[PDB]
């Protein structure tokens, strides 16, 4: 029972360590190039401009090793006051990690993550303090187009965590574009809380229209959470469950058409997060129906990290595979122009067997490092088999 979220720990492992090889490789070719253009003894075997171009890729390739190093999966949940955002969250996790109570804050969002220590904490915009996550409900958020709080869990405990999945709570729905720009850009699926004793809510479709129309077909579930209410009422929910789904479904189907009806199956839930943390956090009756409503959620939760892991492996590194594609068909362009200015030299005007002897030494070095580059070509070829269906 391998968790879904191993797909995009092993294509962010791969693709960084092909971006450690493509500046290595740069690096070297770099060097070469710059020898040959520097020669006094040559004549136009290698270019100024050749050696900018390959200086260029190398003082870039840096940072995007490093940017890769830092990327993630990221989930976002909205929804209405007291809908059950936090207690959705802290099922996830397995304990209670964010609290309750405190919901006045109108604009100020709140993200948990993973630490590699063994202590919780959290930090505020603009600080390097590691807070006590018992601040949490004294912040005071005067002046908040708000904040963000970022509360960081040990890895050893929650493995979402562990596998590089970052979780962000909201306030209630009821500017928004400054949400979006703020917190949502970046977000690989979004998760729309909702109270199963009321009905979805236009406040709650704006929001996902707004994000529907800045984002292309954006991943989005619906919890329709506190299904416990109505356990011991089986015919009553059987009802109220055919009444939210089609209020849902039409919802996602035909108003933000982000999925047909079949895929919208996998996208509606219905649950108790009460019940789940309930049974998760470590340290009765159970009410009717507990069992199917926690497989209810623990199937959420694997189409949840199936859909996360797939979307956020295009999402987050395709454009860096296509680059890195890019920049070595350059470097073959450059390596072939050094070749083929060599060969040509040889046999035009090359005189003396010295003269010939150093353009062959040219041609082997620019062969040597086009095959190289054709076997990291190969290597993105793969992950892009692997990783990146179209
Ligand atoms: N019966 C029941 N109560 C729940 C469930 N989920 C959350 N609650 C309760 O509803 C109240 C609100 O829970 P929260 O998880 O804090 O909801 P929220 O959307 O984060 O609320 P705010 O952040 O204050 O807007 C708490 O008292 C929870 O115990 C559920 O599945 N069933
Ligand atoms: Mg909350
Ligand atoms: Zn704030």
């Amino acid at each position: 029972p391998v968790s879904p979220l191993k797909h995009f720990v092993l294509a962010k492992k791969a693709i960084t360590a092909i971006f450690d090889q493509l500046l290595e490789f740069v690096t070297e070719g770099s060097h070469f190039v710059e020898a040959t253009y520097k020669n006094p003894e040559l004549d136009r075997i290698a270019t100024e401009d050749d050696l900018v171009e390959m200086q260029g890729y190398k003082d870039k390739l840096s940072i995007i090793g490093e940017v890769l190093s830092r990327r993630h999966m990221k989930v976002a949940f909205f929804g209405r006051t007291s809908s059950g955002k936090s207690s959705v969250i802290n099922a996830m996790l397995w304990d209670k990690v964010l609290p309750s109570g405190i919901g006045h804050i109108t604009n100020c969002f709140l993200s948990v993550e993973g630490t590699d220590g063994d202590k919780a904490y959290l930090m505020t915009e603009g600080s390097d303090e590691k807070k006590s996550v018992k601040t949490v409900n004294q912040l005071a958020h005067a002046l908040h187009a708000g904040c963000l709080v970022r509360v960081f869990w040990p890895k050893a405990k929650c493995a979402l965590l562990r596998d590089d999945l970052v979780l962000v709570d909201s306030p209630g729905t009821d500017e928004l574009d400054s949400w979006i720009d703020k917190f949502c850009l970046d977000a690989d699926v979004f998760v729309l809380v909702a109270n199963s004793e009321s009905t979805l809510m236009n406040t709650e479709k704006h929001f996902f229209h707004k994000v529907n129309e800045r984002l292309s077909k954006p991943n989005i579930f619906i919890l329709n959470n506190r299904w416990d209410a109505s356990a011991s009422e089986p015919e009553y929910m059987e009802d109220v469950r055919r009444q939210h789904m089609e209020r849902c479904l039409h919802f996602l189907v035909e108003e933000l058409k982000v999925v047909n009806a079949l895929e919208a199956q996998n996208r509606i839930f219905f649950v108790s997060a009460k019940e789940v943390l309930s049974a998760r956090k470590q340290k009765v009756a159970l009410a009717e129906g507990f069992h199917a409503r926690l497989q209810e959620f623990q199937n959420f939760e694997q189409i949840f990290e199936e859909c996360i892991s797939q979307s956020a492996v295009k999402t987050k590194f395709e454009q860096h595979t296509i680059r890195a594609k890019q920049i070595l068909a350059t470097v073959k362009n450059i390596m072939d122009s050094v070749n083929l200015a060599a060969e040509d030299k040889r046999h035009y005007s090359a005189r003396l067997p010295k003269e010939i002897d150093q353009l062959e030494k040219i041609q082997n070095n620019s062969k040597l490092l086009r095959n190289k580059a054709v076997q990291l070509e190969n290597e993105l070829e793969n992950f892009t088999k692997q990783f990146l269906p179209s």
